[PDB]
């Protein structure tokens, strides 16, 4: 996250890091069921672990903390490359989340964002771009959606209603090391950090998200198929 601040302590109790040994944090995920993550789909990897309830970014520990396997990845598909499309993905915990104010589900909103709405990202990404330069601890930025027409003109040919484009304000934008991070937007899951442009933050480039209001019926269902 670029230009953002420190996340207030317990508001993020859905954000989720995917790590593979020894803490390499890889990308960001979302806890959207007490045995259910939801990340981007090229964030896919065999070997991985699942930390949920943690602030700092180090594997300091941490009360709130919870550490789990992933047993399961599913993810949409449609997705490719280098497009790029229905970027999300299913992962199943090995065992159900034990709820508290650390950890906890967020739902997935049906209702398309409209250019204007206000989202919040967060991550654990470089706070800088080009130049690499992690946070101590988790990053929340507000960002704003824009409309389908800027956003498509932005990235011409290369944007489709499975995603949306948010961040408006110059030199704020989520970046590398954010990937799979939540897009929360009316206290709802509106989307999953995919891409943007390099260097991140320039100015004019959005944040491009994963339109998560596309994939409920199928984020559920395949829920359902595997309980
Ligand atoms: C982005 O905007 C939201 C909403 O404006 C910010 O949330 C506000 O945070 C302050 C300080 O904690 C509260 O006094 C307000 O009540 C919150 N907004 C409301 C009315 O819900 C949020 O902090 C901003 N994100 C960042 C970190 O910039
Ligand atoms: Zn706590
Ligand atoms: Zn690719
Ligand atoms: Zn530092």
């Amino acid at each position: 996250i670029i230009n953002g601040s420190d996340c207030d302590m317990h508001t993020q109790p859905w954000q989720a890091a995917l790590l593979l040994r020894p803490n390499q944090l890889y990308c960001g995920a979302v806890l959207v069921h007490p045995q259910w993550l939801l990340t981007a789909a090229h964030c896919r990897k065999k070997v991985f672990r699942v930390r949920l309830g943690h602030y700092s970014l180090s594997p300091v520990y941490e009360s709130g903390q919870q550490m789990f396997q992933g047993v399961k990845s599913i993810p949409h598909p449609g997705y490719s490359h280098p497009g790029h499309s229905n970027d999300l993905m299913l992962i199943k915990l090995n065992r159900r989340i034990r709820p508290t104010k650390d950890v906890r589900p967020i739902n997935v909103s049906s209702h398309c964002p409209s250019a204007g709405t206000k989202c919040l990202v967060s991550g654990w990404g470089t706070t800088k771009s080009p130049q690499v330069h992690f946070p101590k601890v988790l990053q929340c930025l507000n960002i704003s959606v824009l409309s389908q027409k800027r956003c498509e003109d932005a990235y011409p040919r290369q944007i489709d209603d499975t995603m949306f484009c948010a961040g408006d304000k110059a030199g704020r934008d989520s970046c590398q090391g954010d990937s799979g991070g939540p897009v929360v937007c009316n206290g709802s899951l509106q989307g999953l950090v995919s891409w943007g442009d390099y260097p991140c933050a320039r100015p004019n480039r959005p944040g491009v998200y994963t339109n998560l209001c596309k994939f409920t019926k199928w984020i559920q269902e395949t829920i359902q198929a595997n309980s």
